[PDB]
C-alpha cells in the first residue's frame, strides 16, 4: 500500500471545525500528533470563537481513523491509510437519543506531511435544556468498537456505532453513529472484509489554558480478522 508508507512514523495533525448546532455557531482549530504503528493520536482543541455551545465529548468522533494500528496481518483491510496522501471524504449523521441530530462532511488528506481533518458539522433539533445544549454530560469517554463494512458501490466503506457518553447523573446518552467514507484521489483503495476498530480515549485540561479547550490522549487497533 502506497498510502501506508506514509504513516511508519509520527505525523503532525491539523484539525478545523466550523460547526453551527441549533443556530450556535463556533469554530475549533484542533493540533497535534498520530503514530499509527501504535495507534496513538495526542490532540488538543481550542474553540477559537469563545465558548463551546456543546459539551467537548461530543465532537470527539468528529474530530483521522487512518491513524488507527492496524495488525501486520489486517494490512490489507486499511481503507484509510491506502486512500492517502488524496485523502478521503467522511460523511456522518450522529443521533442524539432523544435529542438533536449531528451532520458532518469532513475531508482528511495530507498538505505537506501534515494530515488535515478540515469539518464542517451542522445540527438541528436539539433540546434547549437536553443533555447536549445543557451540557450534563461528563468530562470523559468510554471505549468502542467501531463496525466497518465495505461499500463496493461507492468504492468506499461504511461504519457503524453506538457511542455511549456519560451523563452527570449517572445515566447514559446514546449517540448512534452511521458513516460513510469514499476516496478523493482516483488511486486504487483497499476495500476491507467485515472487522471493527477498538478505541479508548482519555480526555483532560491543559492547566495553563484559559480558552475553552480539550486534550485528548486515544489508542485504536483494528481487529475482528484472524
Amino acid at each position: 500500500s502506497k498510502g501506508e508508507e506514509l504513516f511508519t512514523g509520527v505525523v503532525p495533525i491539523l484539525v478545523e471545525l466550523d460547526g453551527d448546532v441549533n443556530g450556535h455557531k463556533f469554530s475549533v482549530s484542533g493540533e497535534g500528533e498520530g503514530d499509527a504503528t501504535y495507534g496513538k493520536l495526542t490532540l488538543k482543541f481550542i474553540c477559537t470563537t469563545g465558548k463551546l455551545p456543546v459539551p467537548w465529548p461530543t465532537l470527539v468522533t468528529t474530530f483521522v481513523q487512518c491513524f488507527s494500528r492496524y495488525p501486520d496481518h489486517m494490512k490489507r483491510h486499511d481503507f484509510f491509510k491506502s486512500a492517502m496522501p488524496e485523502g478521503y471524504v467522511q460523511e456522518r449523521t450522529i443521533f442524539f437519543k432523544d435529542d438533536g441530530n449531528y451532520k458532518t462532511r469532513a475531508e482528511v488528506k495530507f498538505e505537506g506531511d501534515t494530515l488535515v481533518n478540515r469539518i464542517e458539522l451542522k445540527g438541528i433539533d436539539f433540546k434547549e435544556d437536553g443533555n447536549i445544549l445543557g451540557h450534563k454530560l461528563e468530562y470523559n469517554c468510554n471505549s468502542h468498537n467501531v463496525y466497518i463494512m465495505a461499500d463496493k458501490q461507492k468504492n468506499g466503506i461504511k461504519v457503524n456505532f453506538k457511542i455511549r457518553h456519560n451523563i452527570e447523573d449517572g445515566s447514559v446518552q446514546l449517540a448512534d453513529h452511521y458513516q460513510q467514507n469514499t476516496p478523493i484521489g482516483d488511486g486504487p483503495v483497499l476495500l476491507p472484509d467485515n472487522h471493527y476498530l477498538s478505541t479508548q480515549s482519555a480526555l483532560s485540561k491543559d492547566p495553563n489554558e484559559k480558552r475553552d479547550h480539550m486534550v485528548l490522549l486515544e489508542f485504536v487497533t483494528a481487529a475482528g480478522i484472524t
